[PDB]
Order: C-alpha cells, then structure tokens, then sequence
C-alpha cells in the first residue's frame, strides 16, 4: 500500500491473500486483501454501506493498475485458529452460544438487505478480546465442507438459506470439535451429508429429484439422530441445529426466526481466552 505498510500475511483468501497492514499515515492497523469487472466494482463498493457490529467493516476499495485491494477492519484471531487452539478443552458452551447468537444477528442484518455471504467457514469468522465475533469477506482448493446441498445439487438461484446451512455446520463443529461434513470432492460432500441426514427425497424435499445434479442412482441412506451427531449438545441446541440443517431451503429456519429459538433463552456474552 503506498499508503500502507505490510506487516505480515495473516491468511490466504479464496480471492487472494490477506495481509495485516499499517496505514502509513493514520497509523491505523487494517487487513488488506489483494485480489477488474465494472460489475465487480459496483457490487463491492455497495458492501461499504453494509455496516453492523457483527460484520467485518469494509473500509475502502483500491483499484490500481487493474489490481484490486480491499481494506478491512483488523481482528486479532479467526475462528479456525481459535478452534484449533481450543482443541484439547473445547470452546465453553456459553461462548459457543454467544458466538452463534451474534452470527445469526449478522446474517439477519445482511439477509434483510438481500445480501448473502455464500461462503461462510471458520476462517471467515473473526473474533476479538471483547467476546465479539464477526462475519468477514463476503463472497460475491476451496472447502466444500460448509456448502448447502441445494448448491451441490445445481440450484442456480439459491437463497439466504445457504448461509444458515453453513452456520449450522460451523455450530456443530464448535460443539464436537470435528468438522460435520468434511467432504473432499463434490460427490463426497453430498454423500457425507446424505449418510448423516438421510438421502433426500420428495417426502422431505419436494422438487429435489428435479434438480440439475440430482441422480436417481444416489444411494439411499437412513437419517441418524442428532443425539449421535452432536453429543453432548442439549435438546434446545439439537432442535435448533436440526432446523438449520433442514434439506428444503424453504423450510430451513431463517436467521431472524433462529434468534427467537428457546436455545437462546439464557444467552450471555462470555469473553474468550485469547493468547495473541
Ligand atoms: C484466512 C484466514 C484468516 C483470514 C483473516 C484473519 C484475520 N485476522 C486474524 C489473524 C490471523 C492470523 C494473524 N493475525 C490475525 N482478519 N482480520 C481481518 C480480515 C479481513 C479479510 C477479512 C481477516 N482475515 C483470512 C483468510
């Protein structure tokens, strides 16, 4: 950044690499994403207006020599690193609950403005020492682990429900300390989902057999109880998770509706123990 001084590489985005950087002037510390289509520019510039406490702020867009730099607010840690760091002990349920609640407020906000994330995963969830968690780097090797089934089945016009699916996968992962559906190919991803939730059919998902990539030859697996899926999550949490993982996107719980689920009756805001 002629106006920025690169400090260190903090991650590898899907679009490009992310650097922690210093505003050579203000001295402000930010995250710089190094990635142009005119449509891309208007689309991105629009995201500068989408501000919420649980969304990583897009500060500026710099298009130079056809190179595109996105300047974001900096957060000290991402959820993937925090999960790895919490592997031996696991993240306390009260914190998991607080994180889920905050992310649902973030999605509820975005979704109300008809903005989808599309690519939610632990590396895109950032936390600070105050106990906040925020959704970062909205879309517009990569992991398929968090991809909704409707996308895998070829639905072209998917909805905000895809984000609820991704977040449900992350919620389960925080609880059990293992990825829910770690597929290593599109078909492995789909079959992993089917093996746990049952192979979808017209009973549970009207219209599924008509989808572009649906094949009558898919193996038929029976659904497993969530008590096996996410022990030792309590009944309220299993119920909400089950609602976030509904096959039919039209039946999948909305972020707004999820915020009212009995699981959040005792929600609080603990502070994580972060070693920076
Ligand atoms: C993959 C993994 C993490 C990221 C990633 C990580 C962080 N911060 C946490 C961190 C992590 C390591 C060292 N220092 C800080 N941030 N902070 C803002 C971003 C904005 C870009 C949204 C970002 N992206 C990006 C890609």
């Amino acid at each position: 950044m002629e106006n920025f001084q690169k400090v260190e590489k903090i991650g590898e985005g899907t679009y490009g690499v992310v650097y922690k950087a210093r505003n050579k002037l203000t001295g402000e510390v930010v995250a710089l994403k190094k990635i142009v289509p005119s449509t891309a520019i208007r689309e991105i510039s629009l995201l500068k207006e989408l501000n919420h406490p649980n969304i990583v702020k897009l500060l500026d867009v710099i298009h130079t020599e056809n190179k595109l730099y996105l300047v974001f607010e900096f957060l000290h840690q991402d959820l993937k690193k925090f999960m790895d760091a919490s592997a031996l002990t696991g993240i306390p349920l009260p914190l998991i609950k607080s994180y889920l609640f905050q992310l649902l407020q973030g999605l509820a906000f975005c979704h109300s403005h008809r903005v989808l994330h599309r690519d939610l995963k632990p590396q895109n969830l950032l936390i600070n020492t105050e106990g906040a968690i925020k959704l970062a780097d909205f879309g517009l090797v990569v992991t398929l682990w968090y991809r909704a089934p409707e996308i895998l089945l070829g639905c072209k016009y998917y909805s905000t429900a895809v984000d609820i699916w991704s977040l449900g996968c992350i919620f389960a992962e925080m609880v059990t300390r293992r990825a829910l559906f770690p597929g290593d190919s599109e078909i492995d991803q789909l079959f992993r989902i089917f093996r746990t939730l049952g192979t979808p059919d017209e009973v549970v998902w009207p219209g599924v057999t008509s989808m572009p990539d649906y094949k009558p030859s898919f193996p038929k697996w029976a659904r497993q109880d969530f008590s096996k899926v996410v022990p030792p999550l309590d009944e309220d949490g299993r119920s909400l998770l089950s609602q976030m993982l509904h096959y039919d996107p039209n039946k999948r719980i909305s972020a707004k509706a999820a915020l009212a689920h009995p699981f959040f009756q005792d929600v609080t805001k603990p502070v994580p123990h972060l070693r920076l």
